[PDB]
């Protein structure tokens, strides 16, 4: 249940750190113990028929979801207060910023780093999938850094306003999404589980390596007929310095049939995340990944 | 082509008049002929990948629909400029607000008055079919008034940013529109045509005539399932002043198979549009709106 005080009776309220459709996120610092926080401001929808802010019902079941999970590649919620027009979720400050923003000032980058940011990824999404909950908004703004300063920065998964706990025997099934990262059981309106989750890894891999987006086209219409025709390439223009290994991951995330996909299991197991031997680490210490196109595309 | 001028040299640019995603709309005078018009003031998208702006492509759809529109109830476009980071059209400006606000100020309202507007909208949708145009966004806020103040206001629709001419066997499929008034189609992501209008009319008159809304669910989740689904009910408390012929014409319209649906053509001839005999005037004479449950949920 959300604590019906005033929050700023608790916390001093700070600058705005982003915001979002239905979302302001400002900095806050508890009163009582000095220790920073993210307090982001969900709007209530007022009406059923409005378009306007989310839903209470919609806002309770994020909040239930992140209540279960502690995880250090998932965001940890601190608490949660409400009052006539918002609901106030007091979140684990993350002042590193965007991964993609982190990138593209970036220099230089391997595949083996390039894994070890994918591979923190799929550990917060393996802790999520194991207790069956489908983050449902994998893509590069709900990817932050805890700090950007440090040798390896340390990767948070934000935004639950469109996870669900996929429960086995009732269908679920909605439109959402950003077109370019879903999958085609989503633009399909087919029913959806934890597979959806592993096509956006696969998406977000490849802009990663290439600096280039697999289905995405010149409008929203070409994008989700691509999705859902699978129709991708490997343009040597950006694939040409892509190890094998690297293209099979993702060729292996981006498959229509959701019991063929990999699973999170699998992906972690995946010799590109995985190397069962020397031979394989070496040919991922020297491939050497996109950063011109990708810095064309997110600078 | 666009005219690559400064539309303030023009025009006087006055006060808002609405807004949308990567539009805004502003009263405007043209200074040659102090005409006024209403400036829609669209934002070109800057990368193929932004969830921000709209790219030339469908800019240009839009103008090159609008040009091609010439009737009653439909606005006219006037001129189209272009800077470095807006499109403008010049369209006829629409000054009587949106129907449905119009409506909820009144004291009463029969089934003949109400099909007297209905029918006003058929015809422009009917002169857009008959262009093979469908207009894609039929929703309350896009049907608008000429001038609030005479007895008997004229109905314009407006908004063509998601309007399409249908090209026989060549497949139209998108994902569009305002969950609460899109058809099965739509959100089944299965070839869409003029049908999908006939949709959206069925919904809006279900709405005019019982202020209740068809498929609306407690949340989008549920208000897709229930379009997908067909299921909607005449529910007592709402339509007990409502006609058989108002039902009958709603029930034609809110049908799955596209093949099935009335044809815009077909609603114009349908009895509860264009009575056949005097009884059936008679009938729609006696018949009332609910007014009451209107306004509630139109305020
Ligand atoms: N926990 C957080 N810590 C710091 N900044 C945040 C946090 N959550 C969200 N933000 C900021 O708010 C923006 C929108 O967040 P969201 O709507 O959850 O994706 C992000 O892109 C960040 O700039
Ligand atoms: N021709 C017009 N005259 C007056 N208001 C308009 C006109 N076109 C659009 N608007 C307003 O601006 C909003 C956004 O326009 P649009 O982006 O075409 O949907 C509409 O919902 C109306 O409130
Ligand atoms: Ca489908």
């Amino acid at each position: 249940t959300f604590k019906q005080q005033k929050v700023e009776d608790f916390y001093d309220i700070g600058e705005e750190l982003g915001s979002g459709q239905f979302a302001i996120v400002k900095k806050c610092r508890e009163k009582s113990t000095g220790l920073e926080y993210a307090a982001k401001f969900i709007k209530k929808r007022q009406s059923r028929a409005s378009r306007r802010g989310v839903c209470r019902e919609e806002i309770e079941r994020e909040v239930s979801i992140l209540r279960q999970v502690l995880h250090p590649n998932i965001i940890t919620l601190h608490d949660v207060y409400e009052n006539r027009t918002d609901v106030v979720l007091i979140l684990e400050l993350v002042s590193g910023g965007e991964l993609f923003d982190f990138l593209a000032q970036k220099e230089s980058l391997s595949e083996e780093e390039a894994t070890s940011f994918i591979k923190q990824i799929l550990d917060g999404v393996n802790y999520l999938h194991t207790k069956k909950i489908a983050h449902f908004d994998l893509k590069p703004e709900n990817i932050m850094l805890l700090d950007k300063n440090i040798p390896i920065p340390h990767i948070k998964l934000i935004d639950f306003g469109l996870a669900h706990e996929i429960e086995d025997g009732v269908e679920f099934k909605n439109i959402f999404g950003t077109p370019e990262f879903v999958a085609p059981e989503i633009v399909n309106y087919e029913p959806l589980g934890l597979e959806a989750d592993m096509w956006s890894i696969g998406v977000i891999t490849y802009i990663l390596l290439s600096g280039a987006s697999p289905f995405l086209g010149d409008t929203k219409q070409e994008t989700l007929a691509n999705i859902t025709a699978v129709s991708y390439d490997f343009d040597e223009e950006f694939f040409s310095q892509t190890s094998e290994l690297a293209k099979d991951f993702i060729r292996k995330l981006l498959v229509k049939e959701t019991r063929k996909r990999l699973t999170i299991q699998e992906a972690l197991r995946h010799p590109w995340i995985t190397p069962v031997d020397t031979q394989q680490a070496m040919v991922r210490r020297e491939s050497v990944v996109n950063l011109e196109n990708f810095k064309k595309q997110y600078v």
